[PDB]
């Protein structure tokens, strides 16, 4: 496992290697495949956000406020801070009375370079509902009005939306509360580190949910709202990331087959639900998979998610064609010379 | 050798980049490492002193009168601002020829700075604002003095890349089937070679430029070895730029050594014999080479500026200067500090 890489070349000769680590697991979190070591313990930094979206669904009295699939699916955004995800924010905003003033996120960079560059053109200083994060913020300060616990200081690990926010964490994990550390997220909330395969389980609970959810089984109130997050994701993949972003990419291509999200310093996680190629894979029912890039390289993390997908056999050659650009990242120089490529020396097993 | 810089978000492992690092004599003889010191590695831009020596040893050269901030440029990565555009151009009328004999392309600016200034221009860089630029006017000259004609400077059958071939595989002392070549994003021959040459060439810099001062008899090669060394020192603003890193390194320096960066995360630094090299048990200068295998810059910097710390080059005071780089910010977009950088490795001797 210690020999799981992706590397880069200049015409043959080696410029960059990267360690891979990733788990891919059925519905109940057994592990099916790995490589590198799938239960590294790991930042899951913004692939959180569905838990965290879970812990703001199930506070009671956020459902009067009328968030729809949409908004909810900027709950599980690291969103490209585009017009319409900056005004959504502002709507939802008014959906609860409050105002961008209550947000305890800050202001960053765009995530997209064609938006970021826009800002630099006009001079635009981004403020906090600017944040990638800023769905799931306006989703906590719902939280923290419904239950009457008051906004100041909803983002501290001391306010009931966050002892929630870390009680759902280990409960989808099926951690104990001390198996899960926490740090500081640059959005400013607390954000939890668990096994890496930990992350799988908790998207392979997602698809189950969804599955359950469409073939019309009788569901908790947890699986519903699991089956709800999935829907919303899978629905408006566009606020979850944004345009030429690969997890919008990514869940259009499938469909509604799969959602997938990323992780700051490059960590992703997918769930899959129940289809051909997961029965084909071992397992009767969803299917999770989860992958850290060791050293934190984004370009590096698209081109090996695409691979994984394409070794386990998810989709088809046609579907994933779609994101050939981050499957095979061109190396071209500014004369327009191709001058090397990437390959991926890693040996999935069983 | 497993030698790592470690980030972490409250304790908590982020990222890991392993680290590579060879520290030699004036003969090339290993005095220290981290990681694989003899890893085959693509110099890319740090092989820059030894295109300029194959530059200046090119018969009729001299008689373009090119001065020392000429050829601080032919061994810069430039960030492309106002002053490296006219050297730029100020050495393209030193040979007569013009920005279209050019055969660089432009690229977003090395320093977010000048890039930021360009996007509010809406200003496309062109050949000339190649990082490169200088090296390519210094091959075009060499191809005018020989009259080899100025087509095809840049391709590997021209009698230029013929000579810089010789030249840095001679610097490396190595025979030519041991340096490979790929091409660089600059549109030229690349070579890769074991990491420690990389630092044998920048120790072969100090230690002409120790024997120049001393006054030693010097074969034409020494004297042109010499001649770079206290080009890049004289004007470290031409290597690099405002608030670069290698520029802040050779000013706080103040003429003790010389420093260069390789895309892709590598990096050469040259020694004059001092205090600090004795005391590391030579007599003579020395040699740092470092590669991040993963390709991270900003764990580079943090890198090379750790280990001038362990090897007590400069003092205190003078590596103070470096601090933003050594030790880079991890504060969230609400200025909580969330994290930091560690450096668990240990250089080992021989
Ligand atoms: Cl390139
Ligand atoms: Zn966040
Ligand atoms: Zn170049």
């Amino acid at each position: 496992p210690s020999e799981d890489f992706v590397v880069t070349d200049r015409g043959g000769i080696v410029e960059n290697s990267h360690r891979v680590h990733a788990a891919v697991v059925d519905a109940k979190g057994r592990l099916l495949y790995a490589l590198g070591n799938p239960t590294r313990m790991t930042l899951a930094r913004s692939a959180a956000k569905p838990a965290q979206a879970l812990a703001i669904l199930e506070t009671e009295g956020v459902a009067g406020y009328g968030f729809d699939d949409a908004d909810i699916a900027l709950m599980c955004a690291s969103h490209s801070s585009e017009d319409r995800h900056i005004a959504r924010t502002r709507a939802m905003l008014s959906k609860i009375k409050a105002e961008e003033a209550d947000l305890r996120c800050g202001g960053h960079p765009s995530l997209s370079e064609m938006v970021n560059r826009s800002w630099i053109k006009q001079d635009f200083i981004p403020t906090a509902v600017c944040s990638n994060c800023s769905g799931k913020h306006v989703g906590m300060l719902a939280g923290a009005r419904a239950i009457g616990a008051g906004t100041d200081g909803y983002h501290l690990p001391d306010h009931p939306m966050q002892g929630r926010v870390k009680r759902t964490v280990a409960e989808l994990c099926d951690l104990d509360a001390g198996d899960v550390e926490w740090g500081t997220d640059g959005c400013n909330l607390p954000t939890p580190a668990f096994p890496l395969d930990r992350l799988g389980r908790i998207y392979a609970k997602l698809a189950s949910a969804a599955d359950g959810s469409d073939a019309g089984e009788g569901q908790s109130t947890r699986c519903a709202a699991l089956a709800h997050i999935f829907r919303a994701m899978a629905r408006h993949p566009e606020m979850v990331a944004g345009e030429g972003r690969y997890c919008t990419m990514l869940m259009r291509a499938f469909d509604g087959a799969l959602v997938g999200a990323l992780g700051a310093d490059a960590s992703y996680a997918i769930g899959v639900r129940a289809s051909d190629a997961t029965r084909q894979l071992g397992t009767d029912g969803a299917l999770g998979i989860s992958v850290k890039i060791e050293d934190g390289n984004l370009e590096m993390l698209y081109a090996v998610v695409t691979e994984l997908l394409e070794r386990l056999g998810i989709g088809s050659p046609d579907v994933r064609s779609q994101l050939a650009s981050f499957h095979h990242p061109q190396r071209v120089n500014t004369m327009g010379v191709t001058t090397g490529g990437v390959s991926f020396p890693f040996k999935l097993r069983g």
